Formats: C-alpha cells, structure tokens, sequence
C-alpha cells in the first residue's frame, strides 16, 4: 500500500485468501472489518503514527470506537483483488471521522463502503474527553481540509439513532466467550468480534438465502477477555431488517447495539 | 505465489499483518497455520484442482487431515515479510504428506517448519479408506519422486505417539463453541481451530512467559457447528503439556496433542 499523490488519504490491494471466504466463496463481512482495520493501520504508520499523537500519549489518551457503518455492493470472490482507500477527518471537538472506499482492482468500481466515528478516552481511567486544541492540530495535517464524506447523502443510514431491544428478543446465541484469537496485541477483544458476535444470533436460514447489505454497530462498552456476551435479535421490517443487542451474560449490561440489512439472493 | 522452475512446490510471500499479532507484536501459530493452509489452497489450484483428482470427484472422495506437526525457530513480526514454501508426496496407500519451509523474505533463514498427514475419507458415509492406484497415478505427477522431508531426522518429533490425558486435567478450558468465522467455504470448523482451542487450557502465565516452540495435533473427529467443546492440559515435564479435547456432553474424543515451549 502507499499514500495517494496529496498524502491526504492510503491505497491498499488485497487479495482474498481461501480462509477469509464463506458459503457463497465470497468475502465475509468480518474479512472486509478486518481489511479496513488493516488499510487504517498502514495509513497511520505511513503518516508517522504508533494513532496516538505526541500530546496524547503525554496524556495517556486512546482513540476509542463509538460507531461503525458499513455497506457492501458486491462481496469480492475468494481469488479477486479489493483496493481499498481510506481517510481521516475531524469533526470538531467530537471527535474523528474515518472513512473507506472499497473497490474491484479490475473494473475499478465501488463494491462497498464504510465509515466510523472514533471518540478520545483516558487509557486508564476510561473517560472520555473532547479533543484538545493542542492534539486538534497534531492531526489535521493528515487530514483533508474540504469535507470527503464516503456517506455524503442529506438522510443517509450511518446518522440513525439505534433503539435499544425490548425483551424478549426473537432470535439469540448464549454463552459467547472470546478466544486468545479474538484478541489484539494490546490484549483488548478485537472491535470486528463484535460484528461476528452481532451476527450469531441471525439465523442461518437467512444467512442462506440473503446477503448482508448494510451494518450499523455502536460500540457502549468493552468486554473483558473474562466476560462471556449474549447476542439478540428481532427482525423488524424483498428486504429483511434487524434490530441487535449484545449485553455481558450476568449483569445484562449492554456493550453493543446495531442493525443490519439483507437482500435476497 | 508461484510454482517453483520443477514445478513440484509452490512458494509464497506474506505480509504480516496487525490484527494477526499477539501481545509480543509477532505472528501468533493460528496466523502461521492459516498462512500454510492458505499457501497449500493457492499451491493445488496451479496445478488444475478445485486437493480432489478426477477419480476422487466421482467417487465422492475427500482429503481430511489426520496429523498436524509445527516447530518454529521465530515468529515473524508485525510489517514483515514471510515465504512459504510447500509441495505434496505420497505415502503408499495410507495417505499424502504435506510439507512447509518458512523463511524470512529479508534474511532467507529457515524460520518455521510444518508436516500434515492427510488420509482419504468418502466425504458422505465419513468413512477411511486407503489410497488405491489411478487416483495415486493422477497426482504422483506433481510430487518429486526422492523423498522430501522438512522434517528428515530419525527419530523425530512429528512421529511420535501420543498418549491420551487421564482425568483430571491440570489445566481445562469449558464451554467452547464454533462461530461462523470459525467455519468453512463447506460449512465446516476449520482445522486451525482446534489449535486455537487446543491453546486455550494453556494458562496465560506461560503464554506471558513463553514462546511455543512445537505442536503436535492429531485429528480424530470433526466438531459439528453445533457441537460443544473442552480444552484439557497438563504439564508433563522448557515446559511441555499433553492436551485432549472433546465434546462437552458424552465426552468423545476429537483431538488430542503436545505441545513444547521455551522460556522467553
Ligand atoms: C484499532 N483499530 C484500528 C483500526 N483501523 C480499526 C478499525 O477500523 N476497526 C473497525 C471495526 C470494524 C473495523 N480499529
Ligand atoms: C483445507 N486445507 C487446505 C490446506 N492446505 C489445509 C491445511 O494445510 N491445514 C492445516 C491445519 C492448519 C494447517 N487445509
């Protein structure tokens, strides 16, 4: 991968690997998390990032998922070349925005997108802040000054406000643990094993006949390598609809909710 | 990747990426494993596959591993660069044997090495069955007919018996289940699972301590996606364990193994 002509955005090629396909012999839209949690990476590091800036690791401050959206076209095929296009933006005080353009290498079209909303929060203490002015400035440099929106559209799906599930939920997976796998060099469960977990509690006689459209997750809390997850589900629609929640086994208490589209095949 | 000049291996260059690091920010034996099996899919579609001959297609005919052997000298870090080599061999009428060679693309020193024993069971009755000729004919022609072995010593350890662990376990790991990134394009668990499972009864002091060196897997029966899972270790001796997993209600054996790991 490399930095495009402006140094305001990364390109990356892929090819699908045989483990990274399902049913169909196409993409999983985990392989696709994975991918873009790839291409964000490399962009980072390409820009001189380890994306901690000077002042926050002063701080002892992270970049914390708060919203994930993703919408797929055409899953590339076990074999096929996916170019990837990422970039970052500030949106304010807020937080950052970062956005992905997925696309066929040899046709060049757009086979999917995606786009997160990334919150600043205390390593340690786990609270979050607004963006300083000093850290604002660390990583505007790296960052388009005109708005590049992925999701451009006056009503598109990424701003929707996510109702939480009512019990008692239609469809549901007990007893979700995660694996050694699951876990990233920091020892924090992986952002796209919440997707996967999400997606437990979608029967498989709708995985069989539909494709997954659209996803749209937010992230409330984080499970511990110890905590064990319970994924629900209640379709509420040629198109099926899904309200989703994941809540800690005991407790109950909440760390994802989200929704997702199907088409029929 | 591509085939070597003989055309009886296949090499591959891999970048490694970050999610498939562990906490020391290296390759973790899942992401190793999934690399080989990865390299030897690429490998059989080179030479006109869809690792099915034409004989086995008819008679409804599959490879499934039996044995699984890895030794790794380095794990490859997070940026780097990883070349597999891997090529097939037949072992009369008890099966194939496949063989792996990691290197490091910057240094080109021996990394890592593997072994697989795969035995030829009817995809639908789950029955064994041994090797006859013409299907052994059909494939002979892309393996070297010397003997090539990444793993040559006599007295080796991808040979060796393994023992089945007695109860209780030092170690255990209950509950396990199989979600659907663990399975297949077939709807199948696959078979770098089992490994990752097999790691989970390991206690996490050792995993912070030590690196694992050798594994040794034998695969006795499949997991179902609905199926459920225990992991079980104890330590036997560098620190080695013996490991068995097994469905978690009548018990039955699915898998059992070694492993040895060295102080960091
Ligand atoms: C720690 N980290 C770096 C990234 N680039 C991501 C990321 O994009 N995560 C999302 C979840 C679906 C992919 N997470
Ligand atoms: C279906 N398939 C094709 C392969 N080449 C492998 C394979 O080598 N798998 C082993 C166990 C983890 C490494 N499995």
């Amino acid at each position: 991968g490399s930095l495009t002509e402006d140094g305001l955005s990364y390109k990356e090629k892929f090819v699908v690997r045989s483990y990274e396909v399902g049913s169909n012999k196409t993409a999983t839209v985990e392989t696709i998390a994975n991918l873009l949690q790839e291409v964000g990476c490399n962009h980072a590091q390409s820009v001189g990032f380890s994306a901690t800036t000077t002042t926050m690791r002063k701080l002892h401050l992270i970049w914390v998922t708060a919203r994930m959206h993703i919408e797929i076209y055409k899953y590339p095929a076990w074999g096929d070349v996916v170019e990837i296009e990422t970039w970052c933006q500030s949106e304010g005080r807020i937080g950052t925005r970062r956005d992905w353009i997925l696309k066929d290498s040899v046709t060049g079209e757009v086979t999917g997108r995606a786009t997160s909303k990334w919150v600043m929060m205390n390593q340690d203490t786990r609270r979050l802040q607004k963006v300083s002015d000093d850290v604002r400035d660390e990583y505007l440099v790296f960052c388009p000054q005109e708005p590049r929106l992925a999701f451009p559209e006056e009503n598109n799906r990424s701003l929707k406000k996510i109702p939480k599930l009512e019990d008692p939920a239609q469809y549901s997976m007990i007893g979700l643990k995660p694996r050694r796998a699951d876990l990233d060099m920091n020892q924090h469960v992986n952002n796209v094993t919440y997707i996967g977990w999400v997606l437990e509690s979608i029967p498989q006689e709708i995985v069989d006949t539909h494709e997954l459209q659209v996803i749209t997750l937010d992230y409330r809390r984080e499970c511990q390598q110890d905590d064990v997850v319970d994924s629900l589900t209640t379709t509420t629609s040629n198109d099926s609809q899904f309200l989703h929640l994941l809540r800690l086994s005991g407790d109950g208490q909440e760390i994802n909710r989200g929704t997702t589209l199907w088409r029929k095949k």
